[PDB]
């Protein structure tokens, strides 16, 4: 038993993370196949990402001007392309590590795991939600674009996540990897507003069936609720609205646990009220909402 | 910026799990040049757990009663060994993926990456923190045991765990790879008890600092304290006693936030005495200890 925050493991991306430099800039580069991915940023100077056109500023730029280097191996680059927010460098070698794998664009509330890189090497791996505001609570530092975030099924990687940018927040903004934003967000370096967060209600619900399956088990009552009653109060506190997809999804641990949804949603709607006075749930002395049901099962039974 | 609980990429680990059974056990070993590692307890039935006699049961099994298998691909078991509570399995082809590596027995206090592996697969990877008790609050399930625990630095892997064993309170005891046991736990399913954990005190420090360094202030205020005056409050609080060599190895952090450690001590001081007020450091409402002062540098900084 138990249950922690758990990444992916990492060693298939890592064998396709690679460095890309451009004069002075240098990020990282995703090498799938003969094409190596990254942000287009990579082509700015520290004052051009204020107020970037990167029309022209591509337009400068030819194949010799991108330095690719896969650990201490250059790449030849034969070709460039911008889409979207990111840069396509053809390459003249296939990555002999290319794992099986699939571009997804991932919905708000669902996780992957992202393995932060600096000069094209794996530096560490974590957990991430992608929030319902199209943010995610990341560690990256300079040097860190190019970063991608990723889920694994069996033997395929679905890539869902390259990293551009942090807000004045402190959170952290990008691209799926056709290189349209998560969210409301451009590559420029000016303020920009993600907007009112909300907690991602079903996960909480998850994350409480967890707590149950490993013998937290204080925050049960005798009280039940409706889908409406409980979402006037997910509403005050800035919850996500459950939907009846919502209990569904959580149909696998509330027969597992034997707990009805709208059971431990009475018990989530007296710990929003009441708080948790002092006690904890799997460690924790806030309500966790950064692991999805899915992310529970898998955990708890192994996969 | 940003902080979180990040683990080594485990690319180099992962090349070295393979399936080990014996019977009807079977759990994950750990394959380095032609040697696989493995929990003694393979050989044991389910029944023989609750009292095995290891040395009986070892000379009923023979090196073809080892099934070992690296991926699809079948092993061929040359001989074997028992060392302490972990078998060295004899086999006649070296892992074409052996990194660098060493064993070594790791401090409580420090803290190492899990690769929790079924089936000789890799299932996910964490961080933990040898407790000051020696047990870790993990992620394990049937089958889990073998996994390793490790750190790497740059290209050397130091392997200093292996999973054995979960307590009656849910935590997890294992060895150091030459199969001795960190604390006072042997390898028979029976009650044994880990006795008082204390928390920390240098890595609370040291993760107040990754705060400051991360915005979160509100916890600094006017005062100061002894080493003396601070560990008589650790007491109360089980808290491990702070020496001058806690104090050296903040420096680093002492020195980028500009907080002498005795002023952060007088923080802590308060947070202990007061509680937080229902406030967040980092995103959390509980004191965190699992970082490291080598940990918080490393993330801030881009290691
Ligand atoms: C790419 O490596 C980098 C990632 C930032 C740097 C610190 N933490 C991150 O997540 N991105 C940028 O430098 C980006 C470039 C634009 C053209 C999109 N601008 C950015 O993130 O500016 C805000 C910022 C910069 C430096 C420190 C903190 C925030
Ligand atoms: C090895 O795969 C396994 C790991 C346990 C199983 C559940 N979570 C873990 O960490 N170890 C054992 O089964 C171990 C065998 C002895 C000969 C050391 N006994 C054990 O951990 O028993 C306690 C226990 C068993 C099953 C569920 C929960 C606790």
């Amino acid at each position: 038993s138990g249950f922690r925050k758990m990444a992916f493991p990492s060693g298939k991306v890592e064998g396709c993370m690679v460095q890309v430099t451009c004069g002075t800039t240098t990020l990282n580069g995703l090498w799938l196949d003969d094409v190596v991915y990254c942000p287009r940023h990579v082509i700015c100077t520290s004052e051009d990402m204020f107020n970037p056109n990167y029309e022209d500023l591509l337009i400068r730029k030819s194949n010799h001007n991108f330095l690719v280097q896969a650990g201490n191996v250059q790449l030849r680059v034969i070709g460039h392309s911008m889409q979207n927010c990111v840069l396509k460098l053809k390459v003249d070698t296939a990555n002999p590590k290319t794992p099986k794998y699939k571009f997804v664009r991932i919905q708000p509330g669902q996780t992957f795991s992202v393995l932060a890189c600096y000069n094209g090497s794996p530096s560490g791996v974590y957990q991430c939600a992608m929030r319902p505001n199209f943010t995610i609570k990341g560690s990256f530092l300079n040097g860190s674009c190019g970063s991608v975030g990723f889920n694994i099924d069996y033997d395929c990687v679905s890539f869902c996540y390259m990293h551009h940018m942090e807000l004045p927040t402190g959170v952290h903004v990008g691209t799926d990897l056709e290189g349209n934003f998560y969210g409301p967000f451009v590559d420029r370096q000016t303020a920009q507003a993600a907007g009112t967060d909300t907690t991602i209600t079903v996960n909480v619900l998850a994350w409480l069936y967890a707590a149950v399956i490993n013998g937290d088990r204080w925050f049960l009552n005798r009280f039940t609720t409706t889908l409406n009653d409980f979402n006037l109060v997910a509403m005050k506190y800035n919850y996500e609205p459950l939907t009846q997809d919502h209990v569904d999804i959580l149909g696998p641990l509330s027969a597992q646990t034997g707990i009805a949804v709208l059971d431990m949603c009475a018990s989530l709607k007296e710990l929003l009220q009441n708080g948790m006075n002092g006690r904890t749930i799997l460690g924790s002395a806030l309500l966790e909402d950064e692991f999805t049901p899915f992310d529970v099962v898998r955990q708890c039974s192994g996969v």
